[PDB]
């Protein structure tokens, strides 16, 4: 009969600002994701970068509907990212809440960077680099920050030299004990980063696989922007789900990669099944497709505490 | 940065309570899906009958996350479907509505019943059978006696004894010059149909071939109640989306039936590129799996509908 409705102010005062929800609703999600108690179905794609994914899955029940054009900072000064999340109870499938989709995202897939660092990066890490400086870029950093206590200098570049500048800019004032370096070019800001992550919109890869310092960990949230090369060249492999990834399809079409050279899935490197990082000279990549169950999660924990705050629209469905 | 929410009473306040606009509205889905002016993905079904469905498609842009499980009007007294329906801004991809969506499902997949009888069913129909008396099996009903004057009877039949007499009790009712049978078994209703729907909720067939009447038309809207006999003895067997089908599959797997054997898709009738019923003995068969254009463009003719006469809640997204 009822839903609850939480737009994206209500999702932030419901906690859904801060990483530590998110971390521990994936850890909850990659552990369920490791026994294979999940249906995860292959995501649609609907296309007219341009684009509108469904999401569907269980762990609860839910779907994210998340919409995206390139075009939208660019001409109509709106955010790339935009959607939906219902939560549906498994007992019934009903419906239980309608929440804004984007912010939800943008976190958890920081999360995952952080879960990854947690067993894929060196031993105190002190360089960390952001490339691509939107929604998700400032959310990756965010949560590296609020996650690891010690890191102390941000490399940061972004092809918009100002969107970069400015973002660059509000960070050192929220953080001045911190060292963040505007960078020329990409080059620059990989070459000096003990951990590397991607956000851009690119579709055309630039990363190059001697960029990388020798016991980086990279992981790789805008999928494009890493050659070919790096998949191949590096000690360790990770991805979220091997059956999502097939980048890595033509590789394995190619006579240059298969199941047997992946490292692991990122839920086996929480249940502990499988070793992370096991020296420090090691690069390891992480290539991570997105999985519906992390939004649901996610979003499912940041219901609950909205409900217990009493955060909300309450909504009828008849 | 808003959306419009219309749960299912504002939706019939917005007209979403008759047949003629869902009648339009796919009247104009059906003809965009002939000319293939649609990007309609293969739906996932998240199952832990028991599923949930994601149904997104581009004519407007939007998607049908419609939940079922069979224990509902038997173990916890609520409808077995329900969901909600996301229109997206094509030019933005925004979401713009969220719309309850089972009355609206319910309707459209009854204007589908409409329309192909107006190229299908034989001229001067005066017979009418209803297998099932759900949501679906109500809305049929409506519509086909809004749609066609001279029905003259109705032939009712549910597994449900009491669910099928108290059917037949209110559109007795509603409609007391019209003649309501109730009948024993599926058998005696099938038998006496000149236009013959089925409307239930099972896995296995049961409807024969020779309970037909020559000249019938049927229109298999829950699918399975058909036996793989009527596919092969009917002289016209018709469909929504050929690749959708792919019951039918297994026959094309099998040596039984291919797509050089079926006469049409139903947007093509639409259209006007292939003739319906030819002559007054043809047994002419249905077979929809409903497509998500069609919950999406009547969906969207609703919201506009809505918006005309300002029904419905404003959401902010952020
Ligand atoms: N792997 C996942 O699970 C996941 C989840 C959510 C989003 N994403 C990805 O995150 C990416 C960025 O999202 P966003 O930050 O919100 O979009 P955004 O807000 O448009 O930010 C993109 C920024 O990247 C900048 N950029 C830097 N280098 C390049 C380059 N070489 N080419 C193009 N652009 C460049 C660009 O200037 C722009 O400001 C998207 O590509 C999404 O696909 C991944
Ligand atoms: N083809 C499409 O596009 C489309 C769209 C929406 C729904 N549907 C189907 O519509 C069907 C019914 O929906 P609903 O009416 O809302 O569900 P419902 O409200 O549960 O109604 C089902 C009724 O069918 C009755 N019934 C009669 N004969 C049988 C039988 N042999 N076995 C089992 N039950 C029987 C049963 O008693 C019950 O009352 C579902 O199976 C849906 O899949 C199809
Ligand atoms: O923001 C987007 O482009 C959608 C990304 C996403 O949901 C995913 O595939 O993980
Ligand atoms: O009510 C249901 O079970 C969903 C039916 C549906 O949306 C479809 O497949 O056409």
């Amino acid at each position: 009969r009822e839903m609850l409705y939480l737009n994206r102010s209500d999702i932030e005062q419901a906690g859904g600002n801060h990483s530590q929800v998110y971390v521990d609703a994936l850890t909850e999600a990659l552990t369920a994701h490791a026994h294979n108690d999940f249906v995860q179905p292959l995501k649609p794609y609907l296309r007219q970068a341009d684009r509108i994914i469904a999401m569907p899955s269980h762990i609860i029940s839910g779907i994210k509907w998340i919409g995206s054009k390139h075009d939208n900072p660019s001409k109509r000064n709106m955010e790339r990212a935009s959607g939906v999340i219902i939560l549906n109870d498994p007992e019934t499938n009903y419906p239980i809440a309608v929440m804004e989709a984007s912010l939800i995202s943008s976190m958890r897939t920081a999360a995952v960077s952080v879960i990854a660092a947690k067993h894929l990066a060196k031993k105190g890490f002190k360089d960390l680099t952001i490339i691509g400086c939107g929604l998700i870029g400032d959310k990756q950093l965010q949560s590296m920050l609020e996650q690891f206590d010690h890191i102390e200098r941000v490399f940061v570049y972004d092809q918009f030299s100002e969107a970069c500048a400015r973002f660059v800019d509000r960070w050192q004032q929220q953080r001045p004990e911190i060292n963040f370096i505007a960078t020329e070019n990409a080059k620059e800001a990989v070459s000096n980063g003990e951990v590397v992550i991607t956000c851009t919109v690119t579709d055309q890869p630039y990363i190059e696989y001697d960029w990388l310092q020798k016991g980086a960990f990279i992981s790789n949230i805008s999928i494009m922007d890493v050659h070919k090369e790096v998949f191949i060249k590096a000690d360790k492999v990770v991805v979220d789900d091997w059956s999502q990834c097939n980048t890595i399809n033509q590789l394995v079409l190619e006579g240059k990669f298969s199941k047997e050279a992946l490292h692991a899935e990122l839920g086996q490197l929480v249940t502990g099944d499988i070793p992370g990082r096991e020296d420090d000279d090691e690069i390891i990549l992480l290539n991570p497709m997105g999985m519906a169950i992390e939004d649901i999660s996610s979003a499912y924990f940041i219901y609950q505490q909205a409900q217990q705050q009493n955060i909300g629209t309450t909504l009828n469905l008849y």
